C-alpha cells in the first residue's frame, strides 16, 4: 500500500487521560480511535494486526480440530431464562427490546447460544467429541472501562466450546486448548504463563488463566522458583502453620484515639507493630450480616470468601447498613456470626475497634470478650510465605488475563436439556468445556511487551506491514523513481508500506517510529548511485546498501527477526 | 478436516415455512441454524464459505486502494442526532440504553460513525482521496424477515466509504467500486447486473444496484436488448406519447354494481376492458390527503410519487382516515388535490368509484365533473413499452439486490462538520461516496444460482472444501488405510473433507450431494487394487482411477472447473 492512501492519524500529543503505554501508543500511532467510553474503532493498521492475530488463531484451532462458526450477537432473553443467567446478571448484561416488545441480550459470551445449536443435533456418543469456536464481538457494560482495548464494552473474543461423552474426553480437549493457547501467545509475540484460576463460588472444576507478564497487569501471579506452581493470588492458598506470639493475658480497656482511622495509624499511635492489630469488616452474605477479622498486615480476599461460603452474593455492608446494625470491632451485643483468618490465632490481647468513633479497644481476647464462630483462609498470601504445595517461597509477578480455559461440565446441558445417547443407549447430558482469548486485549498486550519510547516495535508475525519504504523527498525524480521501482520489486514477496507522501523527512521518520515496522528502506540523496539506507526498528541499526544487494540483505534480516 | 469432527447437522425433511431454495438448502445441508426470526448462526461449512467470500472481497478492495477498518456496532445516539437520522428513522433502528441511561443505536450502517472517525483528521486536500471499508455485522429490525439470509435482522455487510476534494475524484472512486463489484460477483459465482437505482425522495445523485439474476428476486430489472439500458422498475421512466382513445362525450351516470370490489371485476361486470377503468387511491403526503388516478391495467409506483413530491413521508390513507375524509373516486365535494398518471389522458368518459358502496360512476369527464391538478409519471412501466432512452422495448428480469454504490455528496460532512482545507486554503465539506455488499445475502444468492435438486453445487472459488474423500466402509482395513493415505497425500495442496464416519454409504452420499463439493473421491471395494472412483458434483460423471494417476486426474479436473 501507498501510505498516501492509508488512514493513519498520527498524534503529536496524547491526553493525560490515557495511562497504559499500549493505549497511549495505539492512540499516538493512529491505530485506534475512541467513539465513546470503552468503544473503539480499529483503524487500518490495527485491522491488519487483528487479521494477522486471527489467522494465527485459526491455524492453531484447526490443528486441534476446533471448527469455526459464527453465532449472533442478538440473543433472545428466553434462552438466558432457560439457563437462569438472565436473572443472575445485572447491568453488565446489555439488554434491549425489538419492535414487537420481545426482549434480547447482546452477547457477552455464548454458552446458551452454542448449546441451543448443538442440542438435539449432537444426538449420539458416536458424534462426540465436537469443538466449535468463533471470533466475534462481545458486549459487556463494564462498570469501569479503562486502559483502551484492555477493558472495553465492545471487544473481540475468540470463544470455543467443546462437547463430550465423558470426563476423559473433556480432559483431552482441555489439554489441547491449553497447549494451543501457549502456542498462540508465543507466536503473536507475547510472553505469557498459564496459571491456576479460581473456579467460582459454587464450582470446583479446573480452570487456567493465561497471563501476559506485564507491569500494567491488574492480576498478580503467585509462582514457585522450585516447582511449576503458578496460581492467581485470588486462588493461592495460605497454609497456616501455628506460630504463637502470645503474651500474658491483660484486661480489656477502651482507649481514646483522636483522628485515628486506619490500622497503620492506630499502630503508630500505640507504638505497636501493625500485624498485632486486628481489622474488622462487615459483609452481607446471602442476606445476613457477618464479621471477618484479619491481621493488620493482611487484607481480606473476597474471592476466597465467595468460595468458602459457596455463594457469589457477597458484598461489603454500606454505611447505612453498618449504622443500622452497629472503627468497627467484634465486641458487640448483637447476635452476629464472626469469622477470623487463621493467622489471627497467632495473637492474643487483640487491638480492635470499639464500635464508637474516636475509640479503640486493647487487650481483647477470644473466648472471654467475643467468640470466633469459624476460622479459615480469608486473605491474600504475602510474598515470602511458604506455598501450599510445600515447594518453597511465594513470588509475585503482574499479569494481564489474555485468555482462559474452563471445564464446565453439565451446567448448561442439564438446564437447557441437551442430551445424547451413550454407549449403553441411555440419555446423558453433554459434558462441556469452554475456552476464550481476548483478541483485542491481546492486541494491546502485544503492544505493552513490544514497544520503546519512540513507538511500537511489532513482532514479525503480526506487524501490519513487513517493510517501511520511505522516500526522503519525492520532488526529486531520482528518489521517487527509485522508490517506485523498489516498491514494485519488494511488494510481491513482502507487504510494503510505501511512504510516498509529499511530507518533510522529519515527520515521515517520526511516523515510521510510531508505526513500528521491523525494517525500513530509506531512499534519499544517494538514489542516483543506487544506494539506500536499511534501518532496523528494534535495534536502531542503520547501514548503507546498494540496490543489487538489497533483496538478499532484506531477506536475510527479515528471516533473522524473532 | 475429518468429517467426524465437523458439525454438519444434515436434515431429512425441511419445514414448509422455508420457501426460497437457498434457505431450504442451507437448512437441509446443515449450514445455518435459526436462533429466532431473522437471526441465524453460521455453522462450519457456511463459515468457510463466508471466509472465502470475504477473502475475495478483501483482494478486490485492496486492488482499488480501499483500506480495511473495523467500526463498532454500539453507536451513541448523539451521533445520530447530529445527522438527524435518530429522529428520521423509526422501529427498524434498534435502540438501547446502557447502565447510566445513555442511549445507543445498534449500527444498521455507519455513515455517522465513519464521518466521526475522519473529521478533523482528513484536514487537507493533500490527504484526499481516502477510501475505507469494513466487513461487519449490521442490525436492522426488519418488518418482515424472510427467505433466510436474504432478509435477516442481523446480517453481514461489507460497507465502504470514500472521501473526496471534488466531484471528479468521487466519480473516479465510484467507477473503481462499480468495476470491483462486477469482479467480486463474477468471482464468487454470481451472474449479476448493475442497474440504475432510485436516488431517494430528495436526492438526485447517481446510484447503481447490483442485481443477482434469479427467480426468487423481489426486484424487477427493466432492460434493453438494443442498448445497455438497465434500470430498477422503481426508477424506469415511462415516456408518454399521446395516443387518444376518445369517444363521443356522454353524461355522468351512477350505476348499481353489486359485489364489485376490484377494477377487473368492474370491467367484467360492465363488459369493458380493464384499461378503460380509472382507479383512485388516497395517499397522505406531508400531512395532507391527495388522490392519485391510474388506468386499470396500471399500478401506482410510490417510489416515483416520493421522488415527484420530494418527500419520504408518503403512505396510503387508513380505513378510518378514508371514512373521516370521504370504491373511491375523484367526484367529491371536499377540497382535495387530484393527481393523475399521464396515460389517463388517452381516455375520456372515465369509469370510477362513486364514494358510495355498491355503486360506480360511468362517463366521467375531466374539466366537467372533476379537475386534475397535475399530471405525471406515477406508475410502473409494462413489458413491451418503449424505453425512456428511445433504444427500444422494455424487458423484465427478476433480481436480488446483492450490493449498491452511492454518490452521497456533502450531506453528513455538512451536518457533522467534517471539513478540509482546499487548494485555495479555505474550509470545504468532505465529498463522500458509500458502497455496500450484502455478504450473507450474497452467500444465499450464490446458492440460488448454484444448486440442483440433490443439493448445493458450490463454485470452486467459494466451496468450503475442494474434495470430498469418502470411504464406503471404514471397518474394512484396506478401505480405511487407503483413504487415510489419500487424505495425507491430498490435504496439503487441497482442502479435503474426509468422510471418515462409521456410517452407511447411502447417507454419506446423500450428505455429500447436499454439501456440494466439486469433486468426490470414493474409496470402496476396489481399494486393494489401488482403484478409486472420482465423481464430479456438477455433471454427475463418474470414472474409475488408479491411485498413481489420481493426483494428475484430480488436478486437471479441478483446474478445468469454472
Ligand atoms: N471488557 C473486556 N475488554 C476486552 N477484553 C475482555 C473484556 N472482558 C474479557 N475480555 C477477554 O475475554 C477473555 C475471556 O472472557 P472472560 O473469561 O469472561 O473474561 P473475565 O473473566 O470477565 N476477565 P476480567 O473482566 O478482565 O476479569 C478474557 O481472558 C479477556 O482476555
Ligand atoms: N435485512 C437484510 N439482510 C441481509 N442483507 C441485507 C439486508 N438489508 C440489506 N442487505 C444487504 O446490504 C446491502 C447494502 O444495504 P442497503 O443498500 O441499506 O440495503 P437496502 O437498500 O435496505 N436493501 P432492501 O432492504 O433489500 O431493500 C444491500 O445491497 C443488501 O445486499
Ligand atoms: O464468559 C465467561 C467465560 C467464558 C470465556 C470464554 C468464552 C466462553 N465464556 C464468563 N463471564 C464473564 N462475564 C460475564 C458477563 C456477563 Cl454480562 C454475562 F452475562 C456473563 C458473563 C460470563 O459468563
Ligand atoms: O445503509 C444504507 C445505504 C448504504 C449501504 C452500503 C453501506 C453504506 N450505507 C441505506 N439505509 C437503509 N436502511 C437503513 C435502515 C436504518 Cl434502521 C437506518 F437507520 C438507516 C438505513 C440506511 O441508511
Ligand atoms: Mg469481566
Ligand atoms: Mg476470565
Ligand atoms: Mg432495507
Ligand atoms: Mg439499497
Amino acid at each position: 500500500m501507498k501510505q498516501s492512501k492509508v488512514f493513519i492519524p498520527t498524534m503529536r500529543d496524547v491526553p493525560s487521560e490515557a495511562e497504559a503505554q499500549s493505549h497511549r501508543l495505539l492512540l499516538k500511532s493512529g491505530l485506534i480511535k475512541q467513539s465513546t467510553s470503552g468503544i473503539y474503532s480499529y483503524l487500518p493498521l490495527a485491522t491488519r494486526v487483528l487479521n494477522n492475530i486471527t489467522a494465527i488463531v485459526r491455524q492453531e484451532m484447526e490443528r486441534i480440530d476446533s471448527v469455526e462458526i459464527l453465532m449472533p450477537a442478538l440473543q433472545q432473553a428466553e434462552l438466558w431464562e432457560e439457563s437462569g443467567r438472565w436473572g443472575a446478571y445485572g447491568p453488565e448484561l446489555m439488554r434491549l427490546q425489538d419492535r414487537h416488545g420481545r426482549q434480547f441480550a447482546l452477547g457477552p459470551t455464548h454458552e446458551e447460544l452454542v448449546t441451543s445449536i448443538v442440542r438435539n443435533e449432537l444426538k449420539s456418543y458416536k458424534q462426540l467429541p465436537m469443538t466449535l469456536f468463533q471470533i466475534q464481538s462481545k458486549f459487556r457494560d463494564e462498570k469501569r472501562p479503562r486502559f483502551g482495548l484492555l477493558r472495553g464494552r465492545e471487544f473481540i473474543m475468540k470463544d470455543a466450546y467443546s462437547f463430550h461423552a465423558d470426563e476423559a474426553s473433556l480432559d483431552q480437549t482441555y489439554q489441547d486448548m491449553y497447549q494451543a493457547y501457549s502456542r498462540i501467545f508465543e507466536r503473536v509475540g507475547i510472553n505469557a504463563r498459564p496459571v491456576v484460576a479460581d473456579s467460582g463460588a459454587i464450582g470446583g472444576s479446573h480452570t487456567h488463566e493465561f497471563m501476559a507478564l506485564s507491569a500494567i497487569g491488574e492480576d498478580t501471579i503467585v509462582y514457585s522458583k522450585e516447582s511449576d506452581y503458578t496460581a492467581n493470588i485470588e486462588k493461592a492458598e495460605v497454609v497456616y502453620e501455628p506460630n504463637h506470639k502470645h503474651s500474658t493475658v491483660q484486661p480489656l480497656e477502651k482507649i481514646e484515639t483522636p483522628n485515628v482511622k486506619t490500622a497503620q495509624e492506630l499502630a503508630d499511635f500505640l507504638g505497636r507493630p501493625v500485624d498485632e492489630i486486628a481489622k474488622t469488616m462487615i459483609f452481607k452474605v446471602d442476606g445476613e450480616y457477618i464479621m471477618v477479622l484479619v491481621r493488620g498486615h493482611h487484607e481480606i480476599n473476597d474471592i476466597k470468601l465467595k468460595s468458602y461460603f459457596g455463594t457469589d452474593n457477597i458484598e461489603l455492608a454500606t454505611q447505612d447498613e453498618i449504622v443500622n446494625l452497629v472503627s468497627l470491632g467484634p465486641v458487640i451485643d448483637k447476635e452476629i456470626k464472626i469469622y477470623a483468618d487463621n493467622f489471627v490465632q497467632d495473637l492474643n490481647n487483640l487491638v480492635v475497634g470499639a464500635n464508637e468513633d474516636g475509640y479503640h479497644l486493647i487487650n481483647v481476647n477470644v473466648g472471654r470478650d467475643f467468640n470466633v464462630d469459624e476460622y479459615g483462609d480469608f486473605r491474600f498470601i504475602l510474598e515470602g510465605e511458604k506455598l501450599s504445595d510445600g515447594s518453597g517461597v511465594a513470588h509475585f509477578a503482574e499479569g494481564i488475563e489474555v485468555g482462559q480455559v474452563f471445564k464446565l461440565g453439565t451446567k448448561y446441558s442439564e438446564s437447557m436439556n441437551a442430551t445424547f445417547l451413550d454407549n449403553q443407549g441411555k440419555a446423558q447430558p453433554l459434558i462441556m468445556g469452554c475456552y476464550g482469548i481476548g483478541i483485542s486485549r491481546t492486541l494491546s498486550a502485544i503492544v505493552e511487551q513490544n514497544h520503546d519510547d519512540n513507538g511500537i516495535v511489532w513482532p514479525k508475525s503480526v506487524t501490519p506491514f513487513d517493510l517501511h519504504l520511505i522516500s526522503i523527498n519525492p520532488k526529486k525524480d531520482d528518489q521517487r523513481e527509485l522508490a517506485d521501482a523498489l516498491y514494485a520489486e519488494f511488494n510481491t514477496k513482502f507487504d510494503v508500506l510505501y511512504d510516498d507522501r509529499q511530507e518533510r523527512a522529519g515527520v515521515k521518520f517520526n511516523d515510521a517510529d510510531l508505526i513500528g515496522l521491523p525494517l525500513r528502506i530509506v531512499v534519499g540523496k544517494r538514489a542516483s548511485e543506487g544506494i539506500v539506507e536499511v534501518k532496523e526498528r528494534l535495534t536502531g541499526d542503520s547501514e548503507e546498501v546498494h540496490i543489487d544487494d538489497l533483496m538478499t540483505v532484506i531477506t536475510n534480516k527479515y528471516d533473522n527477526l524473532k
